[PDB]
């Protein structure tokens, strides 16, 4: 069995129309690669999340959108920098998914570079965004990340619907159409009334169509809301995972979890950005959990640290707390660039525990035989074994 | 059951039901009040469901009305109807039985509450409160707090909880640090110099742990200690903690139900007669009151009951599906009588009753004593099956 890729973009104040989203999605669909692109949804949340995703034979992928080459409706733009499959589905959140999307993963684009369908059956100019099957090889190679940033930096002020108006300007002509049940668009019921569109309340909704959107400002999750079907949002919002993972357990659709116990804890203070091959090193060892402390605010470089599961970043800490880390941690790390927290070390004498360093970034005033190892910067591969070693 | 009231909004859901689950997690039979303004129905309708498996209940106290962050406490006697009850902050964890302090003798207290950080701070935090409600009732606290609240508000520096200070200072008993432990208090201890706050144990974990300061467990990034264990109970399904008492011999049926009849109506006043009544006689009715407007608090208190939806700022063409949906109209507003309802009505075949004081002035099954409502109830459980 095969992955299905699918990518979703939020915030964390998002996170309880993502996570419902999410569910539906899970809830009717099995092996599933999900990207979920965000700025701040906290790790323990994903930690969780990605073992329901694998035990369902998929994973999760925390696409983190921290750094200057990078809110709100318009991340869908960075699906290629961070997607690997060459077909990949984009789903809104604020939308629930009802049954299986087969059909809909094993459509053929061919030299499009999308799939959607049309905006509010038709009331609307050209497609509905929230519902994308993307051609992601094809963005990658016509950089369409950079084309639609340019062109809505032309025009963001000149548009009625944003990232949307934008994808259509940039994509018209070389796109598929998806069906209305794929992105139906129960939202517009506001201004299908207003409107005075009687016929759009005469389209069947039983059964219920595949992908349900709440579009507009009329969100069913809203202490009240005016739009039809609004209890089948709160029918996902309120199921448990359990419930989820219990339907496809009993019909013996079961993956064991690849979430590990951690075997070592590593800690460093740092006051600069740059604490030496820290990314390297949280790939190479997912079994050990690295804990990095500033007594201030952090860079993106530092702060990016969170896509991954086993690093733990802690900014604008003091030292009581940086002690409380200490006592807890197997092992120092003195990786950081800048003039030493002197300290540190006083707590790592006191508490006895083992500390090894770069040969770049020792420091000038402790003598070599003070560190367990001393390791060369430009061959990481060997701190990796070094601190293998003190496991078990 | 044990009374335990939790306090606040929509925006704050994610800590409030954490709280709840850590709280149900190891305590049953609670019978658990939520003071809010914003909370969806829907929401209240499934928790309270689990609340009574687990032998308890859930009340949903809405603060609608002119009448009324973090001040909703003190309007506790108002909706609490036990003599005892216990008030918690939605920014922490019950980590274990609460039986000691749920059975705590206030005496003349008017509470009890434990210190502020340890001793650090003055006075008790308000976070956890075994509260005298009884005494509070009948010596008007609630118009005490708000009158203190006026003045005073800008010449202190912990808001509500100065004021609950300022007045039941030498009149409140001492609860021990670890039903309020308040492990958020990391950052101001590490800030402030206290070393000896970094000594004390954590093991076994407190029976409440209290995550006070804009230090949150729940952030992307904090610094505070016990961060995990928030996440263990946020991120812990409701069928973990239903089957934990299921376990123990502890199983109730839901006291849910389904509704026998839909009816409908459409207002352009906020006089809506006798719907609070009906409501409340007949929970196997859901009632539907539509407007094209903004609508009146009285109107929006309705929330307050599990079977009515209230729909303001709504249109024709969602009445018509609304209508087209329902068993039955009732022809209940005051003032000015709004035609689309007739028409729809007309149109679908629909039945329509009304009171003697509700009937238009320009023309039903039924017209019944607005001044024995009752009867109407008996008319609206004739139109089921
Ligand atoms: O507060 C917000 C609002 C928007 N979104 C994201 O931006 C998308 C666009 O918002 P929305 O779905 O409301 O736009 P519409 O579908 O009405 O055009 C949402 O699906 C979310 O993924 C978000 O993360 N946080
Ligand atoms: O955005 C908010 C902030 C506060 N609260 C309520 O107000 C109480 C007091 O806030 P907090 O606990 O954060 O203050 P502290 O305990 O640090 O004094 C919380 O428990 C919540 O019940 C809320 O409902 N929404
Ligand atoms: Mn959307
Ligand atoms: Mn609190």
């Amino acid at each position: 069995n095969t992955k299905r890729a699918v990518v979703f973009a939020g915030d964390y104040a998002y996170i309880r129309q993502i996570e419902t989203a999410m569910k539906s999605l899970c809830r009717h669909n099995s092996h599933l690669k999900i990207y979920l692109l965000n700025q701040d949804i906290p790790q323990e949340w994903f930690s969780q999340i990605r073992i329901y995703l694998q035990e369902m034979g998929g994973d999760l992928i925390d696409c983190k959108l921290i750094g200057s080459q990078f809110h709100m409706t318009f991340a869908r733009y960075f699906i290629p920098d961070f997607v690997t499959e060459d077909k990949v589905l984009y789903l809104d959140s604020d939308l629930i998914v009802t049954g299986d999307l087969t059909d809909l993963f094993e459509l053929d684009l061919g030299e499009n570079y999308l799939a959607a369908a049309r905006s509010c059956f038709g009331a609307g100019v050209g497609f509905n965004a929230g519902v994308l099957l993307i051609n992601n090889k094809k963005w990658g190679s016509e950089t369409i990340r950079q084309k639609l940033i340019d062109l809505t930096e032309k025009e963001h002020e000149n548009v009625e619907e944003g990232d949307q108006s934008i994808l259509n300007m940039l994509f018209k002509d070389q796109y598929s159409s998806l069906e209305d049940q794929y992105n139906f668009q129960i939202g517009y019921d506001y201004g299908a009334a207003t409107f005075k569109h009687q016929f759009i309340f005469d389209i069947p909704l039983e059964p219920l169509p595949l992908i349900l959107h709440y579009i507009s400002q009329d969100k069913p999750w809203n202490q009240f809301s005016v739009g039809r079907l609004r209890e089948v949002w709160w029918e996902y919002s309120l199921m448990d995972w359990s419930v989820i993972l219990n339907e496809w357990f009993s019909k013996s659709v079961k993956y064991p979890s690849k979430s590990q116990i951690f075997k070592l804890q590593c800690v460093n203070l740092t006051n600069s950005w740059c604490v030496e091959k820290i990314d390297y090193l949280a790939e190479q060892l997912p079994e050990v959990h690295f804990h990095i402390v500033a007594y201030t605010n952090m860079a993106n470089e530092l702060l990016a640290l969170t896509r991954f599961p086993n690093v733990t970043v802690y900014p604008n800490s003091l030292p009581m707390l940086l002690e409380q880390i200490v006592i807890a941690s197997d092992l120092y790390l003195d990786l950081n660039h800048d003039r030493k927290l002197e300290d540190a070390y006083e707590f790592v004498l006191k508490y006895k525990k083992p500390m090894i360093a770069f040969d770049n970034t020792c420091s000038e005033n402790l003598s070599e035989i003070s560190y367990e190892g001393i390791y060369p910067s430009s061959i990481p591969k060997k701190m990796v074994a070094a601190i293998r070693s003190y496991m078990r």
